[PDB]
Order: structure tokens, then sequence, then C-alpha cells
């Protein structure tokens, strides 16, 4: 019988130590980030600036067009840029008032603000780095904002060698294949007073808004605020130890599917669930992990729920619900427990290596990491 404890959290050699970033990866994310917030801040100004213009000496679409094309906003196809061009004339001094008020804001959400960033493993695999864009508007255009962040990305990506963009339907994002990193920008429209009046000194839910790219509906109400603050909630109530097993089973996604398998935002859910509802120790995160394991199945079985009650839609479908996918993962989620179980009943240090690397990877080599449990 073996204990895993070291395996999982030591910070140099463990599990943990081979998923948290240094301090300098996590810096040029930062720096990647501001990068971005500034091109976007850069690209409504000189917009703006258009846009005053008209305000000002009104001028003709074919002179606005000619301003547009020496703008950043050059980044776009020429028809995009007639779009721009267009609905900055078509705008109304009422539109076009607003829009010279409005200065774009930004506010990271996933891994990288939950703090459960985890080092890609396969090839293929990146790090994701969700940063959105609020627009405090009051209750302007839709195109015009998605144009305008479009035109930000693009802008940047004409500047880099290896980069590039991709218009996906919850934001514009650009990958560094090169780099293993990735960059989604989606943008959020919010209610000005509030923003305003907060600023002074949390907004409400109700009123943010996320743009869609295509489709019918081109908003739905969705705060990441409440994810995020769920997830923090839930690491202050249950403990450390929450964004460690969370990393570890993020890990053996990322161990078990090249691309692909259950959300990460899923396996936290119902890890959550269970170190809610089941007793454990975290004085021993592999005797934990067997647990989350062990319970997991039955978690996704029955359906993971969104922690956000405005979500109709759940982060895992219930059983009836299952295609190849769901039962792919369920496949995966009812195979774990046994590798855990075989692992911590090995013959040897080595051997119980192999085993449990059968599960999150060839990630940690120091089989001094496992010791014999104590009676
Ligand atoms: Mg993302």
């Amino acid at each position: 019988t073996w204990n895993f404890h070291q395996y999982y959290t030591n910070r140099n050699d463990g599990l943990m130590g081979k998923l948290v970033l240094t301090d300098e990866e996590k810096n040029n994310l930062k720096a990647l980030r501001k990068i971005i917030r500034l091109r976007t801040r850069d690209v409504f100004e000189e917009a703006k600036g258009i846009a005053k213009a008209v305000k000002k000496s009104a001028l003709t679409f074919e002179i606005i067009q000619e301003k547009v094309s020496t703008t950043q906003i050059k980044h776009l196809s020429d028809s995009e840029q007639r779009e721009v061009a267009k609905l900055i004339y078509e705008m109304d001094d009422d539109a076009r008032d607003e829009f010279l008020g409005l200065t774009p804001r930004f506010w990271t959400q996933g891994s990288f603000q939950y703090d459960t960033l985890n080092r890609p493993f396969q090839p293929g695999q990146e790090m994701d780095i969700d940063d959105g864009t609020y627009m405090p508007m009051p209750i302007i255009g839709h195109s015009l904002l998605i144009l305008l962040v479009d035109a930000s990305l693009k802008s940047l990506v004409a500047e880099n060698h290896g980069w590039k963009f991709e218009a996906k339907q919850t934001c514009g994002r650009i990958k560094i294949e090169a780099e293993k990193t990735h960059i989604d920008v989606p943008m959020y429209a919010i209610p000005k007073d509030e923003f305003q009046k907060k600023q002074i000194a949390e907004l409400d839910s109700e009123n943010v808004n996320l743009a869609l790219r295509e489709g019918d509906r081109k908003w739905i109400n969705s705060d990441p605020k409440i994810v995020e603050d769920w997830f923090n909630d839930s690491c202050i109530r249950i403990g450390k130890h929450l964004r460690k097993v969370c990393r570890f089973m993020k890990a053996w996604r990322d161990a078990q599917w090249d691309v692909g398998g259950p959300s990460s935002i899923s396996l936290m859910a119902a890890t959550v669930n269970i170190l809610d509802s089941v007793a454990h120790d975290a004085s021993d995160l592999g005797e934990t992990m067997k647990i989350i394991a062990k319970h997991l199945p039955s978690e996704f079985a029955r359906g993971v729920e969104s922690p956000d009650s405005t979500d109709e839609k759940p982060l895992f479908p219930p059983s009836y619900k299952h295609g190849p996918r769901e039962m792919d993962i369920m496949s995966k989620l009812e195979r774990l427990p046994e590798i855990l179980s075989s692992a911590e009943s090995a013959d040897s240090k080595s051997e119980a290596l192999k085993k449990i690397n059968m599960a999150f990877g060839n990630r940690v080599t120091n089989s001094e990491l496992i010791v014999l449990a104590k009676a």
C-alpha cells in the first residue's frame, strides 16, 4: 500500500510542480493580455476620432471611409472597412454621442483568473486566456463593436509572425501555436450608469450581455463573475486543496484526450459537489483524489449543472441524453478509479509510478515522491 501525496503536491518534481507555470510564463501571458487591451483601446480611440470629426464638421461617407482606411481598422477586409465607415456615417447624433463616451474596459476570466491554468501536455494543447472586453452602454451597434475588436486583433496579428486570428462564436481569438498559447476576447455589454456609480468607489448579472457573432440572437445574458465568484467561494469554503485537485483533474483530462473531453468547468463543478458532500482528508491528496475519482462517474451520469442558475444548459448532460462523446467521457471517468486503485496496490515505487502515470501521463518522473503508507 502506497502514499501519493508528494507525487501530487511537490512544487518541484510533483504533479503540481509540473502543472503550475513559472512567474516568467505568468508574466508573458500578462504582457500579451496587456498588449491586446492597449490595441483595443487605441482602435476605439481612432474610430472615435473619426466619429468626432463627423459630429463636428459633418463629412461625406466617402471621406469617412478615406479616414477609416488610414486607421488600424485598415486591417479588415475592404468590405468590413466599408461596413465600419457606413455604420459610423449612419449614426444619429445620439448614438454617436454615446459612442464618443464609450471606452472599452477589461476583465480576465477562466483558469488564469481562477489560478488553475495548467501547463499544456500533449502537442496541440494550449494555454487558454480569456480576457473579456466590457462595453459600458445604456439600457450602439453590435456589428460595430464586433468589427472594432476584430480590427484590434487582426491589427495585432499583422504585426507578428506565427500569430493567427480565428473568429469564433462567443469571441475573437488570437492563436500562437509556436508558443502553445491562445487568447480569446469575448465582448460584453454592461449598464453605463451602474458602471460609473460603482466605479466611484459588483454589477448586476441580469444586465451583463455576451455578444454572439452569428445567429438570430446577438446578445445573451451571461456573467463570468458568477462562476468566478462561485469557484472562489467554494475555494474558501472547501480549502486550499480544491484548486489543486481541480488542476489534477484537468491534467487528467489533458492526458486522456489530445483534444476534447469534458469541459474543465464541469470537472470543477463536479469536484466541488463531491468535496462538499463527501468527507475527505486534505493532508492526503492521493486519498482525496481517490474519493473524487470514485464519485465522479455518478456525478457526470446524473448531469452537471452550471453554478449559474441563469444558465439553461448544463455543463454536462445526464445519462439519457448521452451520445458517443458523453459515453466516451463516462468510459474514461469510470476507468480512472481503477487506475488509482491499481496504482495504490502496486509492488514497487516504480510500478506505482508507472500505474499512476497511466492517468496523468509521464510528467512526474521521480518515483521517490511515492512512499510506503504508515500503519
Ligand atoms: Mg477560452
